[PDB]
DNA sequence: TTATCACGTGATAAA
DNA sequence: TTATCACGTGATAAA
């Protein structure tokens, strides 16, 4: 897709409130007549810097906040230059969350941790910490139900353990963070993973689950626990399961860190509708009645909004929500965060299935999150060298099959007439290819 | 995953009834002790061929007959072997659509075809032919809505506008499909496809257009018609929309011809299950009241087991399905049938996006759904070949650098080794490796 | 059918 | 950093 003057096109995650999304643009439609498409593509924080390196993509982008900065990097946002008196209606940490070389590159709409769900019903006491759900499951499994299912395909489930006991990212010093000093490879980080591998081999839990196999059985009522994220409220409301949000359960004495992600909002640099795209951002979203429409819908979290987030701090749910963020470190957004999360992903993924040990996976995904993506430039001067090599050595059998007279086959590779060549030179070369004088 | 003894886990595609089907699994379980996990991931009809060939994959996999006969050649089903008893409860030619090589590979559920869905309060009068819906979309835009959306990324919902004209699939003769005659590129099928491409270029419809947007727009009120199976009746029953299922609009007065297909169950040929899998299948899914459950999630359609389609006949939208079906055909189930879709798939998305004209992409398309897929050995003897011409060349650059003493640099490439030695044999070799005596 | 060379990125390493 | 050769499949064609 191009985007086209005129009209408003948006992507955001299906698992984010979309249909409520829709709503406030239908309102915008109503009082612009800028028609507002709201789309949820599967993987769009992927397809979004392929497309809007040509001028498609949409006009507005949704997700959190760690993906933006490699977006700004690569030139497809527009700076986003609010009013001093907009800004002032959001907290300056989620403004923080999206500034990038200084500037500000998307709006920020709602602050996101993982917390623990548990099914009051079945676990009205939840557990505290790690350690003691391998007994738990125990229990649960001679009453026919599992102790915790969450999604494993997705590293940002599993780094709140394997960031408990000194497992980080990327390292924070003097005021910035440093890329080629990556923590998935230390004792904190082995231990959280080797835990996590130590509880499907004990066959508490399955290598393959993954979001929705999770999100069902919760919400079915099969297993007692899971971990995810407010947008997740909804689907268990609607349930017959009686719910309860708390923190995380603590690793080694030390309370689990999730990654806290600020969803926000980003206009494509190729967007003809930049003021369109600014107006509906700012005074129909990020407004009390906007997000409200949103938060309905699928719950947004924190959101960036001070006068709806007065709101919403009262629901206990958004309360732990809060205490699990404060455990945890809100994500950077330096574009090196793709090739981490990359990384980590294959060494949950491998380690859990048994393809590699914890040891492997870990040592394999440091090189991998610090491994510098090579320039076009580089790659461009690879081929092309590749391809000068090739057409030296081209000509110079060119040059022998036309004037060797080699008494040569009709049909021949290049390697029997270097043969060929090796005998005039005086040498002799056996049938591998072996050669002396 | 793998599979074990004593559970089951089935695939069935995400736009299914899958939460009906778990019902059934936990009567399954309630009855036997067999737990029974149902999972709809994302391309499982592409994952299972990968994963079921080294004893990977579900117990059951629930997909269109098109797709079992691949699976069938590549040694991945149990043959099905029903009493005489059992397969009398199902239509006939349900069973022939399971038939691969006078085998039975899967057991048949239900009979889908596409139909034209419409919006009866914004439509009352649908259309009849394809060439009047230009037309209806300027009206109805002038209201703030739209004609007609369907799934352009799935080649499954064009099919019926470019078989309508003469385009087909792979021709039938003399009792047999011949897979080298493939008519994507005929008059029939650049008519129908060209129609298509119109309405996009004339604004009436979008390129980028997929099932998830047009789903929305229809169960929205936005569009006043869109093209889907019964499985999708389920959510507009939710929605406000007040809607009708009738026959295709004929295309230059030839009805529209949807491939039917037969929504099937097949054995993983690696399951320590198989008994469980067919006691599962035969005595508790297809019965009334396990397809009942099923149905009542997501109509399945027209389903293989006469006594519980005696009862859905009476649906006026079944007898629409059918009317449809009969003027389509049964998909093969040969094993070329998905390269035949892949190239049909590439070849509307390239001339709807203009990447390629109609003429280009059907002639490419007819070229990659006839080709011949290479053997593993084929492949093989080719990376042998190469890895053979490589080592031979490089025994001989190593004899002529430990005995030329050829007045190299410290570090050459082989080209300036070769140079070395055409010199010794009476050469000259220019910089681009232009040679001559 | 088999055959040759192209092709761009990977594996490895000198510096 | 740049450098070399490996690597398996693609483009092309003789038969
Ligand atoms: O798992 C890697 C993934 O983690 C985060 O993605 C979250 C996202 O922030 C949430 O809003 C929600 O959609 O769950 C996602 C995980 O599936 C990072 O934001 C993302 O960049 C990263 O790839
Ligand atoms: O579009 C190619 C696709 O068409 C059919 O897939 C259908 C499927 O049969 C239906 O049950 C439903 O899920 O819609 C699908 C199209 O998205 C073929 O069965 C399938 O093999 C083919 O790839």
């Amino acid at each position: 897709m191009k985007i086209e003057e005129g009209k408003l096109v948006i992507w955001i995650n299906g698992d984010k409130g979309y249909n409520g999304l829709a709503e406030v643009g239908k309102k915008f439609e109503k009082d612009t007549g800028i028609k507002v498409t709201v789309e949820h593509p599967d993987k769009l924080e992927e397809k979004f810097p392929q497309v809007a390196a040509t001028g498609d993509g949409p006009d507005i982008i949704f997700w959190a906040h760690d993906r933006f900065g490699g977006y700004a990097q690569s030139g497809l946002l527009a700076e986003i230059t609010p009013a001093a008196a907009f800004q002032d209606k959001l907290y300056p940490f989620t403004w923080d969350a999206v500034r990038y070389n200084g500037k500000l590159i998307a709006y920020p709409i709602a602050v996101e941790a993982l917390s623990l769900i548990y099914n009051k019903d079945l676990l009205p006491n939840p557990p505290k910490t790690w350690e003691e759900i391998p007994a738990l499951d125990k229990e649960l499994k001679a009453k026919g139900k599992s102790a915790l299912m969450f999604n494993l395909q997705e590293p940002y489930f599993t780094w709140p353990l394997i960031a408990a006991d000194g497992g980080y990212a990327f390292k924070y010093a003097a005021g910035k963070y440093d890329i080629k000093d990556v923590g998935v490879d230390n004792a904190g980080a082995k231990a959280g993973l080797t835990f996590l591998v130590d509880l499907i081999k004990n066959k508490h839990m399955n290598a393959d689950t993954d979001y929705s196999i999770a999100e069902a059985a919760f919400n079915k009522g099969e297993t007692a626990m899971t971990i995810n994220g407010p947008w997740a409220w909804s689907n268990i409301d609607t349930s017959a399961v009686n719910y309860g949000v708390t923190v995380l359960p603590t690793f080694k004495g030390q309370p689990s860190k999730p990654f806290v992600g600020v969803l926000s909002a980003g206009i494509n640099a190729a967007s003809p509708n930049k003021e369109l795209a600014k107006e509906f951002l700012e005074n129909y979203l990020l407004t009390d009645e906007g997000l409200e429409a949103v938060n309905k819908d699928k719950p947004l979290g924190a959101v960036a909004l001070k006068s709806y987030e007065e709101e919403l701090a009262k629901d206990p749910r958004i309360a732990a929500t809060m205490e699990n963020a404060q455990k945890g470190e809100i994500m950077p957004n330096i574009p090196q965060m793709s090739a981490f999360w990359y990384a980590v992903r294959t060494a949950v993924i491998n380690a859990a299935s048994g393809r590699q040990t914890v040891d492997a996976a870990l040592a394999a995904a440091q090189t991998n999150a610090a491994r510098r993506k090579p320039s076009w430039r580089e790659r461009e001067n690879n081929r092309r060298r590749e391809r000068r090599r090739r057409a030296v050595a081209a000509k110079i059998y060119t040059g022998l099959r036309a004037q060797g007279d080699y008494n040569l086959p009709k049909h021949c590779d290049n390697n029997e007439v270097l043969k060929a060549l090796c005998v005039e030179a005086g040498w002799v070369v056996e049938e591998d290819g072996t050669t002396y004088r």
